[PDB]
């Protein structure tokens, strides 16, 4: 389950993978370059 913040629980665990946060965190930071939206 996914928490849109990198974090997600498998097999009964909520943990973070990170590079798949790092990957959310991007598009997120990444996307106010300036302008284009």
């Amino acid at each position: 389950k996914y928490y849109g913040n990198g974090v997600h629980c498998t097999k009964s665990g909520c943990s973070v993978n990170w590079g798949e946060a790092f990957s959310a965190g991007v598009h997120r930071l990444a996307n106010g370059g300036n302008g284009f939206w």
